[PDB]
């Protein structure tokens, strides 16, 4: 409780959605920062979990479901929604 | 894939700590907004769990450890760090 | 297929509600006929189970959970809806 | 408990049929609608299960039986009966 | 927020009129519906008051002027228009 | 009293709801047109006031109570209600 590594600070922006799929409710939160490399922070605000996301993690199926903790059906639903707000 | 309930916006301050306690290292990034007000959220970056936290979540022994998936020590080593911040 | 008994088609008021609970999406359908004892027939459009409901079935708890095949978070929420609408 | 998605009340005739086959009695309820125009739904009333069934769903074996939770021998008959009422 | 009393629907002919008097502008919105068969209801779009007017509520001095909350000058100029619409 | 600007008419769905809150009895009428910025036209059918309500008009506190002319106890019950019967664009 003695040594620190880095304590930086950056004021960017956080978005709060709340879209709805076919049998599923989604409540998300998105943070995008130049501290990373394009991929934005994506909290699933219904499982208290999150991931660091770019075009190549959308590419890789198995993931969005695995990271945000939502079964395959839900995964694709948010994968298409993120395939519109990711650049 | 068809109806959005709501999609608000809030520019926010971002905090990214890194520190190392007695038995493990911690890599977290805090975020604070108006939505939850006197409740800020932390992003344990090694664990990819997270939580929305005020004074009265900190006072609940067992919680902060459970919320982000960690051991007892990590629960006090992080709950120690957070104590002064908020 | 060897003998028919009855083929009556009375006319009946049906209702396609859909909504969103704390975490959950519901899609329902509510058919009040004459052929029932003033009771409302509730299809769960997404469990493909249904119930003919009184007030008397609402009070008895865990019922809607059971009869529509949802857990008692959902079942409670759906019940919470049914009490509001009774006419 | 909040944000309703849709709430379309509408009136519609709902056929109840009973008939009987080689071994068991069938009581059903056919509800047709504008809604999912290419399909009518079927309420097995002894089983409190039901299905949204169109010409395509009746060429799929072990379907009605699974969907109606009935026997294979049962579903086939119901299928038999549904041919004459939907086409 | 429990026990609803009624949740009806009515397709309706709603029309909007804008006219300019000697002094003022007027923006009204008539909605005729069955649910009040006798009477056309009249929103004054710039005053956020409204009311349900019969053939006989026009023949009452200063009533129109009140219901929509306007000066006897405006009240007249509207009563003028509304007289061509009711009977 | 001498020149008109527009005499447009439209087909429109009108909802007529009423229910019992924990303190009074609300009698509403709701008219959704394709002429207002995707907004709903809430009539308080018992005070003869009305407002063009959107997602926003709601969060602007005390709003509903002021416009439909009800004390904000009554205000809240309705805001709560309208909150479930309202979307965006």
């Amino acid at each position: 409780i003695d040594m620190y590594l880095y304590d930086d600070n950056e004021e960017s922006q956080v978005q709060f959605v709340g879209f709805v799929g076919e049998h599923s409710r989604y409540d998300l939160m998105l943070v995008h920062t130049n501290r990373h490399y394009g991929k934005t922070l994506v909290l699933n605000m219904q499982t208290n979990k999150f991931g660091i996301i770019g075009t190549d993690d959308l590419k890789e199926e198995g993931y969005i479901a695995h990271i945000l903790g939502v079964n395959a059906e839900e995964g694709d639903e948010i994968t298409e929604y993120l395939n519109e707000v990711i650049h």
